[PDB]
């Protein structure tokens, strides 16, 4: 069919995937504006193919406000066409640090939508699998913007079986049923979301080690600490909420479900703290720094490759 | 600014700044905002920005980005220009199914556009390079837009030299012999583009800059079998006349539009496809990408470091 070229007027490039070109476009009847991802599928090889039937049929299901969206998808001769969310709010955790006030209550309002999102996942049975400072992004740059949960290329329908399904995530936030090698499920996301609250409160990691093997050592032990002094003003509620997401046996981890009911999360403005945490701004713009140098080094090395042939 | 503009998804980055589209409020027209850090910026700095914007809003032109507004906030100055999405010229030309010498000569004849306007209205621009050619849009037809402004002065009819500003495999050999120099420093350059439209490689190239500026100072670039064995005496002829060592026997950019293989390409320039000029554009982008890549580590590893002190 023709549902695209008819319903939808294509902008500018915004970017481009493995397999793909997105430019944003704007609905002709409604006016708004979306972000589409455009795929020539005879080019396509089986292998990729098969990415994107598993991808499109995942973002089908995941329908909330706090998960970038994926309006429609439309099969026309050649292309395909995936209609998502327009974000451009930009990370959140850049944002953060241009925050005059950050408190908190700030954090936890954060990891509360985060954590929406992630209970929507699992109540229909995906676990995402890659949690992690670049998927949190802002829906706009407008104040209060929602957070929203991107990039599911690595999530999974899971729904209640139990094996191991493989090594993906990024290695900071990697389970410890995962590095044994043990069956796991949604409670990884959970792991993830542990280790974003975290930083999201002093501006640094809980699992940190320029050894590889150290690092994972680490996290399957389940060794993080809470140094002073910044983590003397944190209140008991943020740790033990970090606790129960950070416990090592995913059968005694806290669920999404759960985690939105504690009082820190469900009665933020009078159980979480709302002084300013200049410290955590300062330590979070030297975390952020420090990613987007590792990237810079990445990204010279993929441009070292495509040059060397 | 932000009371009369809503700012969108992210058009490009830089050094200390970021361009976005953004929305006219009042109007919902859409523009391109360059959007600049000036928290560090001296007196000087200030001075050389509102030059630019001054240089800019002189310069009204189908073939040159326009300024639509200039405004200083609280730490940020935002440059409102007209949304220019279709891309850095060379690399559409790298897409095209056929390239020829005609099409390189169109292409051309817009850059001498652009230029004979700043040139009429007392301006060199300095900066005349691939990364700065950009396309209206990624529509069939889109005009060749000049950018970046920012090393542009007001020479008018003065005559000295004005430092060592540009991109070395660009600059000419006036400006390397410290001698005065004014609007010609462009049509040299735009000879230098003209020469790596043709065959995909840059006339002046060395290991150690001391050789390269040596060549250029002598003018001594060649014309290399097989490849330039199918290009017409008309191309040849003209770059040689950018080309020429002495800025008051070079051709001026009034004088270029009126050469036959400008303003009567559809018979003067060969229409034969050049291959071997898309495969060596290619390599000669991906060279770009990796130095531009190499620069935004240093500039990652520059930040992280200024945060540190």
């Amino acid at each position: 069919s023709t549902k695209f070229s008819d319903n939808y007027d294509v902008k500018e490039e915004l970017g481009k995937g493995a397999f793909s070109v997105v430019r944003r476009c704007v609905h002709k009847t409604t006016g708004l504006e979306f972000a589409a991802k455009i795929i020539n599928t005879k080019k396509l090889s089986a292998r990729d193919f098969q990415k994107l039937e598993r991808e499109a049929r995942i973002c089908r299901k995941l329908q909330h406000p706090n998960i970038v969206r994926l309006h429609d998808s439309i099969q026309e001769e050649s292309f395909h066409y995936l209609v998502f969310d327009l974000v451009t709010g930009g990370e959140l955790f850049e944002d953060i640090v241009a925050r005059e006030f950050y408190s908190e209550a700030d954090a936890s309002h954060c990891i509360q939508q985060i954590l929406e999102s992630i209970a929507y996942c699992h109540s229909n049975g995906i676990v995402h699998r890659n949690l992690k400072p670049e998927n949190l992004l802002l829906a706009s740059k407008a104040k209060g913007a929602a957070v929203k949960l991107a990039d599911f290329g690595l999530a999974i329908e899971v729904n209640d079986s139990e094996a191991w399904h493989g090594f993906a995530g990024t290695p900071g936030y990697l389970s410890p049923e995962v590095l044994k090698k043990d069956p796991y499920s949604k409670p990884v996301d959970i792991w993830a979301c542990g280790v974003i609250l975290y930083i999201l409160l002093v501006g640094y990691p809980p699992f940190w080690d320029e050894d590889q093997h150290r690092l994972y050592a680490q996290i399957k032990a389940g060794a993080y600490d809470y140094p002073s002094p910044e983590w003397d003003t944190v209140t008991p509620e943020a740790k033990s909420l970090i606790d129960s997401m950070l416990t090592v046996n995913p059968k005694k981890r806290i669920t999404a479900d759960q985690a939105l009911k504690v009082p820190w999360i469900c009665n933020r403005e009078r159980v979480a703290s709302a002084i300013h945490r200049q410290d955590t701004v300062d330590c979070l713009k030297k975390f952020n720094a420090r990613r987007k140098l590792k990237g810079a080094i990445l990204t010279t090395m993929i441009a070292t490759r495509n040059l060397s042939n």
